[PDB]
């Protein structure tokens, strides 16, 4: 029982001290902790709430970091380090670095004000270039979204913005790593019917056409939106909505996919089954709106960002570009300067 076993002062394993409380998502609680038997060193421990499915994924997880951890000991490429695992009464407890907060509770943290753009620049860099790892290794993530891509060190300075009229945190240093390969699949297993949160779910996920790496670039774009904006372009928790708001933001899905689609429930004919007069209709006509008109600028390095989400939010993930091709795109070329 969660609940029961997370306390501060608690000790794990006879050598994690529980000092505090990271996190909690529907998996169970990340918890620091001091290793009385590392020197002292921080911890996180990720305590997983014991039902079946969470205990899946965290068995899964231990396996997935234990070959990209083996793969890339350096850590290179900035996925998480697992440092070990063991079991606290019945309950899977695996142990990470220590990083700080997650992209989204810095943004939570900081009022919902997005980042700006020379960090954005640096974080999509790092975040395409551990998930391209991920790729190379005939992993796909699933779940990317910002509660899974955290800071290294969250460290920030805090200044009046006259521009906004509000107090803003600005990251000292914007670096990051990805976690929670709880869902990450190989090219080899088992396809889950449905995978990521809804924000960041692709469209051949939605319409069940069959997804590979291509659905972690789109989820990709559409954490560089809420990164730029500080929030969603897709406020929804409905699948149809969805599709309807991707309608207005990026333009008709392709024939071809509609054509192909065993998801006929969306469909009347050959358009979207969608009432532009309805409750959901009239807020989606609303709320969104053509990509670049969230545009904040246009200046040219906010239309080479612009640029490269475009082509992350390509219906079709074959023409979709890849992270390899992303990682070359104009939008970085400020990092590759002498
Ligand atoms: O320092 C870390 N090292 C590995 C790790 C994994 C997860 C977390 C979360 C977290 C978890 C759920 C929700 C949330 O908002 C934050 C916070 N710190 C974490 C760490
Ligand atoms: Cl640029
Ligand atoms: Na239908």
């Amino acid at each position: 029982s969660m609940h029961l076993i997370c306390q501060s002062g608690d000790v794990l394993s006879a050598r994690y001290e529980i000092v505090d409380t990271l996190g909690e998502g529907a998996f169970g609680k990340v918890v620091e902790c001091i290793d009385h038997k590392a020197g002292g060193r921080h911890v996180a421990v990720k305590i997983v709430k014991n039902v079946d499915r969470y205990c899946e994924a965290a068995r899964s997880e231990i396996q997935v970091l234990e070959h990209l951890n083996t793969t890339d000991p350096n850590s290179t490429f900035r996925c998480v380090q697992m440092l070990e695992w063991f079991e606290h009464h019945g309950h899977i407890c695996i142990v990470f670095e220590l990083l700080g907060l997650s992209t989204y509770d810095f943004i939570k943290e900081n009022g919902f004000l997005p980042f700006r753009l020379d960090h954005i620049r640096k974080m999509a860099y790092q975040i395409c270039k551990s998930v391209n790892f991920l790729h190379s290794n005939k992993l796909t993530h699933t779940d990317l979204k910002p509660e899974n891509i955290l800071f290294v060190q969250s460290d920030y300075t805090e200044a009046y913005n006259p521009k906004i009229k509000r107090d803003e945190r600005t990251l000292i240093n914007p670096d990051i790593k990805v976690v929670d390969f709880g869902s990450a699949t190989y090219d080899d297993e088992h396809h889950s019917t449905l995978v990521s949160t809804r924000h960041y779910r692709a469209p051949e996920v939605i319409l069940a056409l069959g997804w590979s790496q291509p659905c972690d670039v789109w989820s990709i774009g559409c954490i560089l939106i809420e990164y730029y904006l500080g929030f969603t372009v897709f406020p929804t928790h409905d699948s149809k909505e969805h599709l309807a708001m991707m309608e207005r933001i990026l333009g008709p899905l392709p024939k071809h996919m509609i054509q192909k689609t065993r998801k006929r429930k969306y469909f009347h004919h050959d358009r979207l089954d969608w009432d532009e007069h309805s409750s959901a209709g009239r807020y989606v006509s609303r709320a969104c709106k053509p990509l670049k008109e969230f545009m904040l600028s246009q200046d040219v390095e906010h239309e080479r960002l612009f640029d490269l989400i475009q082509k992350m939010l390509e219906y079709d993930p074959a023409k979709r570009i890849t992270l390899r091709e992303a990682l070359k795109h104009p939008f970085f070329d400020l990092l590759k300067k002498s």
